[PDB]
RNA sequence: AGUAG
């Protein structure tokens, strides 16, 4: 039942009024939005901005710090061990104790060295003992720490400790300051380059010889490992029970020392690890001006650095600095090979590695912002027209504090000026000149991704994300005051626009414009009304609201306005349980809207933690607000699925294929000739062309008026027999017009716990009458109505197309539009005269003299007027194209973060390769390894070479093994316990997963276990080998102990909270277990009943994996804590929680005593037996003989109760064909896999991988490759060599 | 003093 609501009646708007308004609009000179790119223009912009800069910032004489860790090497570096650490610390402290301190930090390190050298023998044993062998002592209360205290610290050291406990810019217009910095970063970079004192066949001659053999001798390659060791030692002395003590470590035969001070643990947010690095002055990361002091010892100088405080983000970023720099250099290597057709020289790759390492070591936010703006500037100076004046003026909205900033500046100033004179792409980071723009843009993008996400000041960004919303809400209120509420809400009409012409502003919309846009979109929709209606009804508006995973998910949500006033922070599942508890029924989406219609919409904002400067916000809304948004979004997603110009409606892999196809039709059009029918039969010849506008929308959601959608929905065709659903959608849009937006508790506390209520914080607190929430109108909040706003933009673009077509019927232009929310691409196909324009100018003059004055806008550069009118018509719908981040170029496009050179894709796969090093699922060794390898395979699919991917895979595997302890020689190492080699142990048991990218991309992510099982089977069955039987016993241990690992996998619960959450004690554990046993169908389908659903959700609240997920503050807390948890008991065995070593011991015990039964063997032999274009890949053959879904059939088999059967039939596309499907399904599993699912306890294990066939793989092939999987595999085979043909 | 601004 759909409720009854009042809709909107048409106002009878005719396109002819808009066409006449456009004729009057285009008859005058219009100021273009973009400035032509000329060398003199860019040079003068830089000069004027340099001159202006110094008068806006206080002058700075002292360059600031940019090196997070300062250290130097003169000999090769061997990895640190415990004995090496002991000997090196002894020697280094003996060295330091002979120095003469002069600064407070020097005195502090002197005292620490004295304390370490005056430790007892028992103290040293307990200091270097393992966890299981450590015995506390008066001084060494923890392993790897000691205990200083007052009376063991000089006054000059207590002064430094109390100082710890308790914007000026550099002259960039100066040549003394701008050359003193280039001579500092060019010796750090010139010291990091000094040499210190089937796929494998191709990798050994190309990548291993020209990249990994050249860099393996540099100072950077060894300082990377030294800093890895230093960061590991810092991570160890950061956990709870340790961070509050002192520590002292030594590296490189005592040449480097690390004095770790007491500091807050990094488990609690907002804490820093404090350390000092005393080293031997030499080549490397040494900035002598930012060292605390330099102490001489006759001949050798020792550099004592400042007390560095590093948070967990930067600390974990410095631990993978070597891997990050190496991956970036390996990507630059491949890009150079593809650009110049030959391998780089030694010096080039060495300098590239040094630059990447320096970037990865200096994890500052100022440099991150500079590199964020550079990737916008570079596209703005290699294009015909752009907004480079604004981008450059923004580049100077920075104080340049460190030498590394005034060096990257000095480089950008030269690069951008050189690029504007050659429109031959000079390199930003080497002395080479590229042949393609993609090489340079990818080179700078890689340097942008060397900085981590979330380097901003935490509270600064918490304020920034609120000020934008408050400012635009105030702007909307001011517009309501000027023109009244009725005009701003219902929108103005054309006759008012003509009389004012200032009504065409943002947050204001024109009724006639939206009605005509809806009619233009109807011109497409009405041709497929049945399809649109069926797609709308396919959204299942009658199904219960809380039986959908998105409505019970783990994502954040808002609750109630607590007594404090703030809006509760909760989870979606918590609110679902709360609603069901106090309800009698499971309400449909529409019936839950009737009970929550009068409850105002509420919202809160949280940080998104982006890599870009000026982090953006994310909105968390209450349950009524979510129901409204789901109604609107279901309606508009169903409608927009059938509009090709809407790109959100694509799955995510189809966006690139669609934009490529659009560009192909554009190019096909351009390969033609236009003929304008001059009087009589004479024809004027015209050459077709194309111009690409990479439009970006300014303040998409903030500067908007959601009311424009209510009219838009009214006129928008859907094909349904009545308007009940349309009226409901209009009503939902009405209910989201006004929102109560709440300040975060963090920001409210900060403002309250303060004394300087300065301006810009007094007009911010006036938005909230009670100081907790304020009313926002018009704005629909970021990300809530994406598919509605994008569809509206598409409609307005189509309206512009129609208006231009009516304006110039004689001409033959070609418009292509792509919209993806605050991102668009416009291809304008215009005509130009051939040879001199003797006839074209005459025709234009005749038309202008005939009364068609608007032809004044097509005399020359049609595309200029095309874009002017398109922009104006878009503004009439309250859409503003960004004059800064929009680029116009006839031979280059940028869309969806992907670069196009007409019809050639270029995707930054570096982001995927570097993301595999961090942000792991953290569900255990097997899951994390399979996730890192999956992310490397994805990079391979996005265009990474089979050799750049093979290096990233090696790095990821090594890092995962080191982070879980399974690499050779550590705790959890299988060889210590198991009797088989590291290469023969199953991966779930710490086995060596070291597998080629070429087979991880085709066979799968978990075939190493399957290959091992096949090898063991063959060996045992052909020779009766005892070791093979041992391997089979390990496999059986994993199978009983049971990313999908069919042969089983250790079950981990890494996180367990101290506090239980709301509505978790409704049903006791015994009752939940009994309910799970009785109702087996509810393991594969969500109950469609209040009682069953409530019990199901309470049970889901008591799932270890869900418990771990709900207690997780970013992946940083995982990669941070795991170093300790590998010792702790985080695995499941015998029904309790034990260590992974205990699991290894149990596996060894069972395998050693394992015997080959007949069923085990039966099951084992049942188990073992050019143009860079984008295409699709398909690894699964057609097995779709099932009409219903897999959950429906699996639940149907176990369906016995009437309620269970009813819940199964509701969750089925074809409830009348379940039984047949099941039978077919059985055959389909017994004819391909040989497993009988009818047997109990068999189908439960097989099911979790029957959930497949949806992996829509998109691969960036070289163009000649067909879409077949075999063709793509052969292309990967042929691409194993970088600079050779290996057919 | 560092991060940050």
């Amino acid at each position: 039942y759909i409720p009854d609501y009042k809709g909107m009646e048409p106002i009878g708007a005719n396109i002819e009024d808009l066409v006449d308004y456009s004729k009057d609009w285009l008859s005058r000179a219009r100021n273009f939005s973009f400035f032509e790119v000329k060398g003199t223009a860019v040079f003068e912009c830089f000069n004027s901005n340099e001159a202006n800069h110094c008068q806006r910032y206080p002058m700075s004489r002292k360059p600031r710090n940019f090196l997070l860790i300062q250290c130097s090497l003169i000999t090769s570096y061997k990895p640190a061990t415990t004995l090496s650490d002991q000997i090196d610390s002894r020697r280094a402290c003996s060295y330091i104790l002979n120095l003469i301190p002069d600064t407070p930090a020097s005195y502090l390190i002197h005292d620490m060295a004295y304390r370490y050298i005056n430790l007892t023998r028992e103290d040293m044993i307990n200091y270097y003992a393992p966890r299981i062998q450590f015995k506390q002592t008066q001084n060494v209360r923890e392993p790897g720490t000691f205990k200083l205290t007052s009376s063991m610290l000089r006054a000059e050291s207590k002064a430094m400790l109390d100082l710890l406990n308790n914007i000026e810019s550099l002259n960039i217009a100066s040549h003394i300051v701008q050359s003193e910095s280039v001579s500092l970063i060019t010796k750090i970079l010139s010291d990091l380059e000094l040499n210190i004192t089937v796929l494998d066949k191709f990798f050994q001659n190309e990548t291993q010889k020209y990249l990994i053999d050249v860099l393996k001798k540099t100072t950077a390659w060894h300082i990377g490992h030294l800093i890895r060791d230093i960061t590991e030692s810092l991570i160890a002395h950061s956990g709870l029970k340790r961070s509050k003590y002192w520590s002292l470590h030594s590296y490189n035969n005592g040449n480097v020392i690390l004095f770790i001070l007491p500091s807050k643990s990094l488990e609690v947010a907002g804490s820093f690890i404090r350390f000092i690095t005393v080293f031997r002055i030499g080549p490397g990361l040494v900035d002598k001006d930012n060292l605390d002091t330099i102490l001489i010892d006759g001949d050798s100088q020792w550099g004592v650095s400042k007390v560095m405080s590093i948070d967990l983000n930067r600390l974990l970023a410095l631990n993978i600095a070597f891997e990050k720099a190496l991956i970036a250099t390996a990507t630059w290597f491949q890009y150079y090979t593809e650009d110049q057709g030959q391998f780089p020289l030694q010096y080039a790759i060495r300098s590239v590695f040094a630059n990447h390492f320096l970037l990865a070591i200096c994890q500052k936010m100022k440099l991150c912002a500079i590199f964020d703006n550079l990737r916008y500037l570079i596209p703005a100076v290699t294009s015909l027209y752009s907004g480079f004046p604004s981008l450059i003026e923004k580049l100077f909205e920075r104080p340049f504090k460190s030498s590394l900033e005034v060096y990257i500046y000095y480089n950008i100033k030269s690069l951008l000026v050189a690029l504007a004179q050659n429109n031959v792409y000079p390199s930003f980071m080497s002395r080479i000149v590229y042949k393609h723009y993609r090489s340079l843009i990818s080179e700078v993008t890689t340097c942008f991704f060397l900085f981590e996400k979330g380097l901003h000041g935490n509270m600064n960004e918490e304020a920034k994300i609120h000020l934008e919303t408050v400012e635009w809400a105030l702007k909307f209120r001011e517009k309501e005051e000027k023109y009244g509420e009725s005009l701003v809400e219902n929108g103005y009409m054309m006759w008012e626009l003509r009389a004012n012409a200032e009504l065409a502003e943002q947050q204001l919309y024109c009724q006639d414009a939206i009605e005509l846009a809806a009619i233009e979109l109807n011109k497409v929709l009405a041709t497929k009304s049945s399809v649109v209606a069926n797609s709308i009804l396919s959204k299942n508006w009658e199904e219960p609201y809380f039986s959908q995973t998105r409505n019970i998910s783990l994502k954040g949500m808002s609750g109630q306005v607590q007594e404090d006033g703030h809006l509760s922070s909760s989870v979606t599942i918590i609110e679902a349980i709360r609603y069901l508890s106090n309800s009698r029924h499971n309400p449909s989406l529409l019936k839950l809207y009737e009970e929550t219609r009068e409850q105002k919409a509420m919202a809160r904002i949280v940080r998104k933690y982006q890599r870009t400067e000026a982090d953006r916000g994310f909105f968390i809304t209450t349950l009524p607000t979510r129901c409204r948004l789901e109604i609107i979004e279901d309606y508009y997603d169903a409608i927009a699925k059938n509009i090709s110009e809407e790109y959100i409606s694509y799955g995510g892999e189809k966006k690139i294929l669609a934009i490529q196809g659009a560009l192909e039709k554009a190019l096909r059009w351009a390969s033609g000739e236009s003929f304008i029918e001059l009087s009589n039969h004479k024809f004027i010849r015209m050459k077709r062309k194309l111009m690409y506008v990479s439009a970006d929308a300014t303040k998409w959601s903030p500067g908007d008026n959601s009311a424009k959608f209510r009219r838009f929905t009214s006129m928008l065709h859907n094909g349904l027999p009545n308007n009940k659903l349309k009226n409901c959608v209009i009503d939902a849009l009405k209910q989201v017009y006004k929102t109560d937006f709440f300040m975060s508790r963090k920001l409210r506390n900060y403002i309250d716990s303060m004394e300087s209520l300065d301006p810009h914080i007094k007009q911010f607190l006036d938005f909230f009458p009670d100081g907790h929430h304020g009313e926002v109108k018009g704005n629909w909040l970021q990300g809530n109505l994406n598919k509605c706003s994008s569809l509206f933009g598409v409609a307005m673009s189509l309206l512009f197309k129609q208006v231009w077509t009516n304006l110039f019927p004689e001409l033959d232009c070609f418009f292509e539009f792509a919209h993806h929310s605050d991102d668009a691409l416009f291809i304008y196909g215009y005509l130009e005269p051939v040879d001199d324009g003797t006839d074209w100018f005459l025709f234009v003059s005749q038309q202008i003299q005939a009364g068609h004055l608007h032809w004044f806008s097509v005399n020359t550069e049609m595309w200029k007027s095309m874009f002017n009118l398109h922009e104006h018509i878009l503004l009439l719908g309250s859409i503003k194209i960004s004059p800064k981040k929009t680029t116009v170029s006839p031979t280059n496009a940028e869309f969806l973060s992907t670069f196009f050179e007409g019809c050639a894709v270029s995707i930054p796969f570096v982001k995927i390769l570097l993301g595999s090093l961090s942000d792991l699922p953290g569900l255990g060794y097997f899951d994390d390894l399979a996730a890192a390898q999956s992310r490397c395979v994805k990079a391979l699919d996005l265009g990474a070479s089979p050799q750049v991917a093979q290096l990233a895979v090696a790095l990821c595997t090594s890092k995962v093994e080191r982070l879980y302890g399974t690499a050779p020689g550590m705790v959890n190492h299988p060889a210590a316990y198991l009797q088989v080699k590291h290469t023969d142990t199953p991966i779930p048991l710490g086995g060596n997963g070291a597998m080629s990218i070429m087979e991880l991309a085709t066979a799968g992510i978990g075939m190493s276990d399957k290959n091992l099982l096949k090898r063991a089977l063959l060996g045992y069955s052909h020779k009766r080998q005892k070791s093979m039987l041992y391997i089979l016993g390990l496999f059986k241990f994993l199978m009983k102990l049971s990313q999908f690992s069919f042969i089983g996998k250790v079950q981990w619960k890494i996180f367990t909270p101290k506090s239980e959450f709301e509505f978790a004690d409704m049903y006791t554990s015994k009752f939940l277990e009994l309910w799970s046993s009785q109702h087996v169908t509810y393991d594969y389908i969500i109950p469609k009943g209040r009682d069953n659903l409530l019990i199901y959700l309470v049970r889901k609240l008591n799932d270890p994996s869900i418990v771990t997920a709900m207690t997780m503050q970013s992946p940083l807390q995982l990669r941070f804590r795991m170093q300790a948890k590998q010792h702790m008991k985080v695995c499941r065995l015998d029904g309790e929680w034990v260590t992974f070593r205990e699991v290894l011991a149990a596996a060894n015990s069972f395998a050693e005593n394992y015997s080959a039964t007949s069923q085990d063997m039966d099951l084992f032999q049942t188990l073992t037996s050019r143009a860079k274009v984008a295409r699709t890949f398909t690894v699964r053959e057609k097995d779709q003989i099932i009409q219903n879904s897999i959950p429906a059939v699996i639940g149907y088999k176990f369906a016995v109760t009437v309620e269970e059967m009813s819940d199964v039939l509701d969750t089925a596309k074809f409830p009348d064909s379940l039984s047949v499907d099941l039978k077919t399904m059985k055959d389909g599993v017994y004819r391909e896999l040989g497993l009988d699912i009818s047997l109990p306890d068999v189908m439960k294990r097989i099911a979790p991988m029957l959930y497949k066939s949806s992996k829509s793989r998109v691969v960036i092939v070289q163009g000649n490759v067909e879409g077949t999987a075999e063709a793509i595999c052969r292309y990967w085979l042929k691409s194993m060599s970088l600079v050779k043909t290996i057919r």
